[PDB]
């Protein structure tokens, strides 16, 4: 289906020969730069910047609704142990439909930004036999992320860091995830659908991404002096470099000059400085950055997917939002390539 | 049976035709100005004014036992969130005594005291889907009611408020629900059946009273240019004017001028004063501003008469431990009004 | 209140100076003869004998009732060990209005009579630490109420004498249990909340009444040589004998005859001999003989008391349908035993 | 320790350098041939062979005892699913004290001998996600065993085969596990927690015996002729032949001839035949058989040890009961290896 | 078994014609003045003092694991509210081994310290129906434990004087609990399984020691004045007098004259001056102290064993540690004391 302009969408425009990303015309590096999470996906699902006024009660909203009801977390506590994140999240991410399903586009996306993470948490914690942490008022969204996932209240830089994270990966383009949504979107569905169907495609093989690959690989050559004696380089749109990556890369290098190196980040630069002059097109992308920084939070390898799918619920929701405005079935046509006019034969004579 | 003298009681005392309500020969405005729920509570059940000592040690019993067992949450927790508020909490007025059925009697009255609002307030969060919220040492009664029921410790002078209207409807005199405690108490049963007795007969129809009618026709009228273009008014005893009614008409307009006014308040005071014009005997009773001021405190319209119940509760008890000393079963004789000496036909000559 | 003709009825009749008791007009014995319980109950609660259509209409709806939800079950998986069964009893009864409060009259006493054996049997296997027995349809009411119990068919002849046991319990007269019923009823709530009062009512001191005493005096006796070397005897209405007791004891030398003779029947005809000897007005009652019978059975001691509730449910419906029609609140009257026109005083003066 | 004479005993009876193998003075080939697993468990525990009327009461005991509350059932549902059963049988062993800790004697045996495989049964159940399969009283012990393990009613010849092995496995004689069990018992203490500390003996290294290592080193060789291209071999007490791994071997023969042979069954008669060519003194023992007649009987592989318990059982309360008569304390002497008359030294100075 | 030196340990020394009692060397007096219970616990466990360094890192890890999983409060819910504190703990410390069983015995001996008496704590509180409080990271051991145990954070004088007193029972020498731990140690298993075991074998008669029987002599005697108008008094191994007994009444003494004297004290000292001058050889031991110096810290009797238990782990897991290098299974030999060669009759025979 490669090719066909199947959608008409001005939330997000992509150029691959001059490294150009943007949210609703604004280049990422503004938002990167002097923008937060929850004023992105602000501008990303209503197309423009909110004023002060609409960020606080927008911000209070989100704050106001992050605890979960006592059957929510009794559900997770019936959930397997060896069960893998992403199906827990399609399965708390369906379950919120049981509950929660003019106004009724903004409760949704309120009810959904507030919780997603909140339930990320509550599994994670669940399934090492400990207690869910409840959310803080006092904290901000990255930052009572982290302290539900890690029982620790984290530093400012890292919460801001992890944010600008969260802002970068919040929606990139149409793909198959997308493509998802805005099909089960195109049925006038409840938004609790259309994620959990999202967060299923999103799932992939082995329940998990090119993330946890680059450690893999990283772990493999296991020093600074093996890395000359693949995943984690190149892209399929981007031909100079990614915009995204520069900006991941310079907040990795500062979060960790502030918070002392490691020695699998000196493996990462060993491994990246070699590439970029024998390979150098084949660049590094931010697979490779986003590992470093979401392990050296404090946040677990296989929970690397669904906090990609926490930034990427904004992206989503946005989709849609317009794909409703266009309300419009996803039935395409098909040519059969089988069998004509035959019969039944009698199981006996088979 | 209406007109028989059926008890003789020294616990409370009402002329209608001079309105005048007395609680132990002491009239209803001295216990509103100048005494707690607590102290008026201790009045009734004993007889006298308690000292400093005695009112403490009652303060500190009753505080100590605020707190339910987890088996009582769990129960809570399989109820019905269909349920109506008043089963509720004749199902665990029932229960108590499956745990805590000389000093028999005053453990009895701090634990039904100290635990009937935590209970309400614990199945009124249970309901929605919230956790109960665990009361607090440093608050007193009506404040830690309050803020159980929403979330938020209430002003002082909300507190204040709320304390003197359950001191208001502590009790009024022998009614349907107090006779069928006394009938249930007579057989010599703990409280705890009684206190479920009672609630059971104060449920009457709807499982509600005339408190929420009030409310309805308010809804009805929408407006302060339609009063013009009944519940709420009158009673079956006064004729002049009800005590209790002017101490609640002063208090919600002294809440209501420091809390702000309301548009309810608007509507209700244009409808009471074209009734006051053309109707006057004709007086509205507590049930036009108990509405008022509860809805004004935040409590929800279903938990009135519940609310209620925690107010009689003082009541109810104190005419359980009268009763005691009195042990006379009521056994009341009949008069046979049907057929005589018929015999049994046979099914297949019916 | 002993001596008011408070109510009129046309449901029983007693009379104690001619040892006749009737129901609806009909003579106990004819019923105990020639009637069962559900029968019976029809004559009590509707008027009139049922037809043929009516009976099995009947007794096939009593049958489809007779299971209870799980979460009844579970509630009760939630009672303490050590609560006595008429708590549980009337927490189960309140607890029932949690879900199910013209054809309004009907379906609730269906409910009722199914479901109330049903939940004592469930009560007295889950304190044991055992699972609840399931209902057959196969069995009729006294018959499967006897394995719900003991987990073992039981014998028609077994079944046949409780059967007619239940129908002697029925319904006396007008008492305490009764009268509360029909207080908690004037006020026109569910069949449920005035069930839940009459049982708090009949619970009575020590949550028992003197069918169990008579069995601690027969084991204090120890012998049917220590008789000669009181609760069981008498009555405070007939003064020839108790018409109940005569089929009671003609039951129990029945279903001792057949099922052969046990030590404590021995122990209870040497003590009866003696007393109708030397005492003979006083006579034995149906006290002396319904805990000969309900032992016999299999039925423990501390469930005669609910085993008395299930058969007085028929009699307390009918007064509450009664009633019904009967709108009438009981609002008595009293006089004032107390002092007049004090003051508050403060207190610290005290 | 191994040498000192530390106990007096008349249960069992072993002679290595001759073969021999009784128990209380009978051989292990006479209760092989015509005796069960309770008889036989009746003779270890009473010291006589019991009577016609002594066997049924004994088998009318145990099997109503089969059933567990539901609470232990519950208990086992909060069990981690990764646990090993060894450590869940202890757990479940000192939970059945919480509840069941003259007559006693009697009711502790027949109650653990009842309920100690129903609880193997129900955790290998619950493990896998499965509801416990509740005891039928038409079967027998070791019929009863196969279907609550397997869902399915096992074949007559099975179920003999297998009570022959455990009655096999009832006793060998003084070990560790049989002399933790003395040393428990030795301070007068409930037979519950001897049971689950001769468990915790019993559980050894890797939570296992030599039983599985045999089907691993068969599954190495993996075909019949990779024999010849050690466990399961050796006694450290006989030295002729094991006189049960004769019983076990016809046994095992007979089993698989009648149910057909196994390919598992063709490697371990290549591996014997070869191995009693040229080591033969070094024989085979029952570690090697019974490991086939598990497996062929669908038991699974890591519950060998756990059925080799529920053997073991009976010997245990054996030897429990004998110590109880001859009650003294195990409390040996010690020589003291280490340094004298030193002080403390100060943390800073160390 | 007395009299054999089965063992060769160097943990610790007895000498009771001179009243001296060691660990690894150190006078009991010296660890009571200048250490505390986990410095002893790690010189006990290691055998030498630990440095500053390994001191804090080893009280941050017991800190650090001081909570339990949600999975083990939950069964302990299941627990039934009549079962012994013993049994409860017994059940515990095997449900330890279903989650947790070079770094291996260290992390064993840092999760059984830290968890065996938030265990404890959590089925005392449960037990009642409260809910189990969670540990506080501010406090150290025995004050954490206070808390726990009594909600209400204790005097740092108790903390200290409950610290020596864990110090002081920590151990004492070989014995029938010890024993059996070495016994089921000598297998190669987990801790826990020893440690069950150990407590399954310290639990004993009736689930108590003579800690209670003295204060049940005390409230017996009722008076001052009836101690002239045995349990309490002397010792197996010591002649002159115990070295814990005066340590613990000095601390005793020191206790109750700074929070103040008791009756039951004075009880105490009026029969042990009287006890002194009469049958003084004839001393009293630390059993006459110990449930003194508990009851006045607020623990409950039923809890005296538990706690004692409490004190004993350190010792257990020393004389595990120790077992594990000096493997060898305890396998002693018996003589037969029975008849020979007989043979099976016929049941019909019999």
């Amino acid at each position: 289906l490669e090719g066909v302009p199947a959608t008409l969408s001005s939330i997000s425009f992509v150029d691959g020969q001059r490294g150009v990303l943007e949210y609703r015309g604004i280049s990422i590096e503004q938002l990167a730069q002097q923008s937060s999470f929850l004023e992105t996906a602000y501008l990303l699902i209503w197309g423009h910047l909110p004023t002060q006024q609409e960020l606080t009660e927008f911000e209070h909203e989100i704050r106001y609704h992050r605890r979960i009801k006592f059957r929510i977390r009794d559900m997770m506590k019936c959930f397997p142990d060896s069960g893998h994140p992403m199906d827990a999240l399609q399965a708390s991410a369906a379950a919120l439909g049981l509950f929660y399903s003019p106004e009724y586009i903004r409760a949704a996306v309120v009810r959904l930004l507030a919780k997603i993470p909140t339930m990320v948490a509550a599994f994670q914690l669940i399934r090492k036999g400990n207690d869910p942490i409840q959310p803080r008022d006092e904290l901000d969204y990255a930052a009572n992320f982290l302290y539900m996932l890690t029982e620790r209240e984290p530093d400012p830089v890292a919460a801001r860091i992890f944010d600008i994270c969260l802002t970068l990966h919040a929606e990139h383009t149409i793909n198959a995830s997308t493509f998802s949504a805005m099909v089960t979107a195109s049925t006038l569905t409840d938004p609790y659908a259309v994620v959990a169907s999202a967060v299923g495609t999103l799932a992939g093989p082995l329940h998990g991404g090119a993330n946890e690959e680059v450690l893999d690989m990283l772990e493999a050559i296991g020093s600074v002096e093996n890395v000359e004696p693949i995943m984690g380089f190149g892209h399929r749109v981007y031909k100079v470099k990614d915009p995204r990556a520069v900006i991941l890369q310079n907040l990795a290098e500062q979060l960790f000059d502030i918070f002392g190196h490691d020695p699998y980040y000196e493996i990462a630069v060993a491994v990246e400085k070699a590439a970029a002059e024998r390979l150098s097109g084949i660049y590094p992308n931010v697979d490779f950055y986003s590992g470093l920084v979401y392990r050296k939070l404090g946040i677990p390898s296989d929970l690397f997917t669904p906090v990609f799918a926490i930034a990427r619920v904004a992206g989503w929701l946005a989709h849609w939002k317009e794909q409703l405005n266009e309300n419009r079935i996803f039935r395409p046509t098909q040519i059969y390539t089988g069998s004509h006019n035959l019969d039944y034969t009698p199981i006996a004579d088979r």
